[PDB]
């Protein structure tokens, strides 16, 4: 009955969003964006946590009430779904929200960086929160982004770099954070917790370039691009990716997920990310998938001749007459 949604913004602020009882996910997010002054809505999504504690994206085309059936009070987290190059974001509020999202990922160690990267980033984050250097108010955060803190030895370089930023406006400092983070290898990569057969706890990253495979954010086993991935399917708690090897050999990768919703989430993450970054239009992405289905249906039609089409006759009426002529002459 004209249901209430508790939307958490990336600056930790809770919004009370009243939507129509049978409203879609797009209706929530649109009202959230209208109230935040966001025009570039298509970069955003609403994250929620399912029955099995798994983080899922709200489907903008379906009803909220169906998608979040059991789980009430309806709690949604406003998040950037599609990361693009910071300069390509035309509105300043949208840029600030990308920064809010990126700062949170950094301060939670969800994007680990080299000591050299962590020095400039720690100084830029200081300039953003407090402004130009002041001994009274100048707290830093080097430990969260990096592996270990080098104490005074590195703090002297971070206090040195924050001093070089004297004059850098809040917006500019934020833009540089976005610029540095957008250059990173794992920028715009969405990590999903899976199972390789029964053996290992693998982590799948869906990003603009393609699917990334690694065991708990370690050395990437395969940084597979999208043209290499032939097909993908979802069955229950499983995800069946059809990826082809350099020799033409189609090696079907298997992943086991915590739930059916989580398995759907990854399948949708592959289809959606590919279409967003690799297709001209949604129509084009719909076509590409359709074409791949017909193409594949015909590839199975020619994998299995005169056995089924057996005839008892050795000759036709014409052949009989000609064989009788030839037989007598020769």
């Amino acid at each position: 009955g004209g249901m209430l949604c508790y939307v958490t913004r990336p600056d930790a602020v809770l919004m009370e969003v009243e939507v129509e009882a049978k409203a879609n996910g797009e209706d929530c997010l649109n009202q959230v964006c209208r109230r935040l002054g966001i025009i570039e809505v298509d970069y955003f999504g609403l994250q929620f946590t399912g029955s099995k504690g798994e983080s899922l994206w709200l489907n903008l085309r379906n009803r909220i009430s169906q998608q979040m059936d059991g789980l009430a009070p309806y709690r949604l987290k406003l998040r950037v779904k599609f990361f693009v190059e910071p300069h390509l974001i035309l509105q300043e509020q949208t840029r600030h929200i990308f920064f809010l999202h990126i700062k949170e990922a950094l301060l939670a160690g969800h994007l680990l960086c080299s000591p050299e990267q962590a020095v400039e980033l720690s100084a830029l984050l200081a300039q953003t929160k407090f402004g130009d250097y002041n001994q009274n108010t100048a707290k830093y955060n080097y430990e969260e982004l990096c592996a270990k803190e080098l104490s005074s030895a590195t703090l002297n370089s971070i206090v040195a770099k924050h001093k070089e930023l004297e004059g850098t406006s809040q917006a500019s400092a934020e833009y540089q954070v976005l610029q540095i983070v957008s250059a990173m290898e794992n920028y715009g990569i969405e990590w999903h917790s899976v199972r390789d057969s029964e053996g290992q706890k693998l982590l799948i990253g869906v990003g603009p370039e393609g699917i990334s495979i690694c065991k708990d954010d370690f050395s990437p086993i395969n940084r597979i691009a999208y043209p290499v991935v032939q097909m993908a399917t979802q069955s229950g708690k499983n995800v069946y990716l059809t990826v082809t090897k350099e020799s033409g050999n189609s090696i079907v990768l298997l992943f086991k997920m915590i739930s059916t919703r989580a398995a759907s989430g990854l399948y949708r993450a592959i289809t959606e990310t590919h279409a967003f970054y690799r297709c001209d239009t949604v129509t084009s992405a719909v076509m590409m998938q359709y074409s791949r289905d017909l193409k594949g249906h015909l590839a199975s039609l020619f994998l299995n001749l005169g056995k089924k089409y057996v005839f008892d006759i050795k000759r036709t009426s014409k052949e009989v007459y000609d064989h009788a002529r030839r037989a007598l002459y020769n």
